[PDB]
């Protein structure tokens, strides 16, 4: 239940692949606690805990 995705500092949006095999892109949090500082960054998303973490 661990999916790895990359986000950009310009688009502030991450992108990861699910069990479907397709590439899914989701916006990242604009909170100082978690956000995109550099391009091609890395984030985390869990469907079990519904938790997300942006570089």
């Amino acid at each position: 239940a661990k999916y790895t995705g990359k986000c950009t500092k310009s688009k502030n949006e991450c992108k990861y692949k699910n069990d479907a095999g397709k590439d899914t892109f989701i916006k990242c949090p604009k909170f100082d606690n978690k956000k995109c500082t550099k391009d091609n960054n890395k984030c985390t998303v869990d469907t079990y805990n519904n938790a997300v973490d942006c570089d």
